[PDB]
């Protein structure tokens, strides 16, 4: 089945996925100077305080923090959104080493990781539903560099100990997302995909301008993790990111000028 590897990784996608060769594929490359700043669009609401985390998972690709979606307890409005968006899940991709890692690029440049905090249009009923429409899913996307810590994101490094290997899973209570977003929330936004199989082209997309910092700890603590389930031979959990996709006839917009 798919994965990261020579034989399995983003290349070979398209065999079981052809979607991977669509018109709206994840991620991209953010060129910073031909984005157009957009006056129509709104300030982002992201609206976390009653988020309910319940578990994380190490589901042989990332790990997943899962969410309470049953209640509008954690959602996002706003922005290029119509509607509200309940948020299930957050997941990163990351690199083997701190100049690679991220999905999108800006200009080029690759971050040490990527975060994905993973949102579905509530008019659909649920989160399967979702996927199917075009503006099913709204993915909120921050860059990690490596510098200073981030203490937010202590409590998910903890536990990662827990959840070395495929199928494992921990509760994973009382977390609260707030403590992975940056200062600002400029972004930028456009329409695309999941970056993962099965490549379902029901994203709105924003990704901040603004990177979190992360220790150099954290990040290999990220890079322990392992693809394989227990009693497999291990394989380190690292460069589990799809490259950039052709932009085709899209155009990014800014919330910034």
């Amino acid at each position: 089945h798919w994965g990261y590897g020579k034989h399995n990784g983003p290349e070979h996608w398209h065999k079981d996925f052809p979607i991977a060769k669509g018109e709206r594929q994840s991620p991209v490359d953010i060129d910073t100077h031909t984005a157009k700043y957009d006056p129509s669009l709104k300030p982002l609401s992201v609206s976390y305080d009653q988020a309910t985390s319940l578990r994380i998972l190490n589901n042989g690709h990332a790990f997943n923090v899962e969410f309470d979606d049953s209640q509008d307890k954690a959602v996002l409005k706003g922005g290029p959104l119509d509607g509200t968006y309940r948020l299930i899940q957050f997941h990163f991709h990351w690199g083997s080493l701190d100049g690679q890692g991220s999905e999108h690029t800006v200009d080029k440049k690759k971050y040490a990781a990527e975060l994905h905090l993973v949102h579905w249009n509530t008019k659909y009923g649920d989160f399967g539903k979702a996927v199917q429409q075009p503006d099913g899913l709204a993915v909120l996307g921050i860059f990690l560099k490596v510098g200073s810590a981030k203490p937010g994101l202590q409590k998910v490094v903890d536990v990662l100990d827990s959840i070395k290997t495929k199928g494992k899973s921990a509760d994973f209570t009382n977390f609260d997302p707030r403590g992975l977003l940056p200062e600002s929330l400029d972004y930028w936004t456009y329409p695309g995909s999941l970056t993962t199989p099965p490549l379902l082209e029901c994203v709105t997309w924003i990704v901040l301008k603004e990177p979190i910092s992360v220790s150099s700890e954290q990040v290999l603590k990220f890079r322990k993790l392992n693809f394989n389930g227990e009693g497999e031979p291990e394989e380190l959990m690292v460069d589990n990111w799809r490259p950039a996709q052709p932009l085709k006839n899209r155009q990014i917009k800014a919330s910034f000028k």
